[PDB]
């Protein structure tokens, strides 16, 4: 039936309940944080129940994780008391959260978060041979803890960590096929190989196929050997450790060879996925690469309002189309395009950590 998800600190003590792992941002605004907690026996009465909703980022090991941690950026803090109670604000607990209120002790609070548009997504990059860099990537911790106020906490012990992400949706705009790319190469003489190819729409969804569109017309005198097709993610640090990532993540090619005065045509369906990659390499992910649910990262949106260096990663995407030729030289476009997360897409516990 429905499916609701459950982390509990090492105590067990407290546990934490929420709808959904995935919070989407719709541009507009963002899924609300709507969940519930509980702390079972006396903790402490003198002690109040807080709730920590964070969003950081780190760089130079993962996790928030203390060691290796060569820098972090704050972008937003939010807390509020679970329990007690408090007159704010839209507290109208969502059915869910009602139908959980009463499953659970007369010590199940509720808790919520809203969380602002212009902040970054779950982003996460770890490099490869290295490439130097150490890993990076932007967070959104939920904590969830005992205490009688704020300024005092605990390690994780009588707390709970666990870590959301913020999936970028962004909806198809009618308008122009990803600027077909045109190119002329001059190998010798005036006689020239062009290059011409388009791509169906400009925004494309986890999963979803393009139909690159290709279009050769070789006056030239040399020959075309093969046609490669590929998908390129661009990724760059924007905080403390400027750095630039550039990776195929996606490759087609044919049997596909164009000789001199002839013309040649035809459309290659490619398909990006991060499961179709073995090694990670430097490549800007979504989320834990182990994480089955991962997925390359979005690109990253013109940015609504807060802007800047403050969006830590900086994910984007291109086709390129390149002509491999004999005699030398390599003719190539590239088309730029955009990859979002996905939205056309008796209660039961299960595990919230992937």
């Amino acid at each position: 039936g429905t499916r609701v998800f459950k982390k509990s600190s090492p105590n067990c003590k407290l546990t934490v309940y929420l709808g959904k792992r995935d919070f989407v941002d719709h541009l507009d605004k963002v899924d609300p944080v709507d969940g519930v907690v509980l702390v079972d026996p006396d903790y402490l009465k003198d002690r109040k129940v807080f709730v920590t909703l964070t969003c950081a980022f780190r760089y130079g090991r993962e996790d928030l994780d203390v060691l290796g941690l060569s820098f972090r950026k704050d972008l937003f803090i939010a807390n509020y008391q679970a329990f007690p109670p408090t007159p704010n604000p839209p507290r109208p607990p969502t059915r869910l959260q009602e139908r959980l209120l009463r499953k659970l002790g007369q010590h199940a609070h509720p808790f919520f978060f809203t969380i602002p548009q212009n902040l970054p997504c779950s982003v996460t990059l770890q490099p490869g041979p290295e490439d130097t860099g150490k890993a990076c990537g932007v967070d959104f911790e939920i904590r969830a803890f005992c205490a009688k106020s704020l300024e005092e906490k605990s390690h994780k012990r009588n707390s709970v960590r666990l870590v959301i992400r913020k999936v970028q949706f962004a909806p198809e705009k009618p308008g122009p096929q990803p600027s077909a790319e045109t190119t002329r190469h001059f190998l010798m003489s005036d006689r020239s190989l062009h290059l011409e190819a388009s791509l169906d729409k400009e925004l494309y969804y986890h999963g979803e196929p393009l139909n690159v569109n290709v279009h050769v017309t070789n006056n030239s005198t040399k020959t075309v050997k093969k046609i490669k097709v590929s998908v390129r993610q661009y990724a760059d640090i924007c905080l403390f450790s400027t750095a630039q990532y550039k990776c195929p993540v996606a490759q087609v090619e044919q049997d596909d060879q164009v000789s001199p005065s002839s013309t040649f045509c035809k459309v290659y369906t490619i398909t990006p996925l991060l499961s179709n990659n073995r090694e990670k390499r430097g490549l800007a992910l979504d989320g834990k690469l182990k994480h089955e649910d991962t997925n390359l990262a979005s690109s990253t949106i013109v940015k609504e309002g807060a802007n800047k260096e403050v969006l830590g990663i900086l994910v984007s995407y291109r086709v390129k189309v390149k002509l491999v030729v004999s005699r030398g030289g390599d003719v190539s476009v590239e088309l730029p395009f955009v990859l979002m997360h996905p939205k056309p897409h008796d209660i039961v516990f299960e595990d919230f950590a992937r």
